[PDB]
């Protein structure tokens, strides 16, 4: 019914955290991901050895830099996370372009979308979120969607499970309509706010939730276990 879940931790202590993740027996099917800054990438890669985990880069937008990461053995990347948009100035189209370059360079990509508090209050959740994803889809081919993962982050405190499902359902309906129902069915849509052990498990029960993009904290263990 659901595709393979993903549990991803986004860096923004570390040694002790890696030791914990390494000692953790994971008894179900789930791709774990640790996303890391450049300066911490080499340490994480040498210390993290759990075979159900992969290392991810963050925010690379240059082709040579993409090439070096691959050559170094990094195959995943996270792009378009909320602060890149609201602080750093990365427009829908800048994020779209980074996503397409990463795909052409042989990356699996977690691409982030989400609306602000004011967008949500004024009832513009759907137009904003779907405008973000349309910008990404414009630079991809259908076959590229095998390499893409979507994280929904409510930039506005956890979303109720119903609030989170509404937003996930809206995304999957647009993907099914615009890209194909085969693509929609296989796509991982991760929940990107909010998450602790307890609420994670409850959120995972929703029909259109396929995992989490969460913080690099000890509680990540519990969010991995929540993906069933």
């Amino acid at each position: 019914s659901k595709p393979q879940p993903i549990a991803a931790a986004n860096w923004k202590s570390l040694s002790e955290l890696i030791d914990l993740f390494n000692s953790t027996s994971i008894n179900h099917d789930v791709q774990c991901v640790v996303a890391s800054t450049f300066v911490h990438l080499a340490m994480t890669k040498e210390r993290l050895s759990h075979p159900k985990f992969v290392i991810a880069a963050q925010n690379a937008g240059n082709a040579d830099a993409l090439a070096s990461l691959k050559d170094f053995g990094v195959n995943w990347i996270v792009l378009g996370h909320s602060e890149r948009r609201w602080y750093y100035g990365e427009t829908n189209e800048i994020v779209a372009d980074k996503v397409a370059a990463a795909v052409a360079s042989g990356f699996m990509v977690i691409a982030c979308i989400g609306e602000t508090l004011q967008e949500r209050e004024s009832g513009r959740t759907a137009v904003v979120v779907l405008t973000q994803i349309a910008a990404i889809a414009k630079k991809l081919k259908k076959a590229d969607w095998a390499k893409v993962v979507i994280a929904y982050e409510p930039v506005w405190k956890v979303a109720t499970p119903q609030q989170a499902q509404e937003a996930h359902a809206l995304i999957r309906s647009w993907v099914s309509s615009k890209i194909g129902a085969d693509v929609a069915g296989e796509l991982r849509i991760l929940y990107g706010g909010s998450v602790n052990g307890k609420n994670a498990r409850t959120l995972y029960q929703q029909r259109d939730v396929n995992g989490f993009l969460a913080g690099l904290k000890p509680e990540f263990v519990d969010i991995i276990k929540a993906t069933q």
